[PDB]
């Protein structure tokens, strides 16, 4: 594991940070695509 | 030190690596140049 758990630890690390900017300097709107979830609450009708 | 301690951890893991790998499975031999260290022990003359 001296290597194995580290160039696995180089990525592990690169990799979680990918994600970070991508999903929390922008991330997307997978789900939504146009379409307000009715605001928070604004009753029915 | 959220991410400050990954993407430090990131490079950190990846900057050791390209040294073990550049002084393990292919170090220079800086200071002989041509000249064996007189073998382990000739005696001299």
């Amino acid at each position: 594991d001296t290597w194995t758990g580290v160039e696995a630890l180089i990525r592990i690390l690169q990799q979680l940070l990918f994600i970070h900017f991508r999903i929390g300097c922008r991330h997307s709107r997978i789900g939504i695509i146009q379409q307000r979830r009715t605001r928070n609450g604004a009753s029915k009708s």
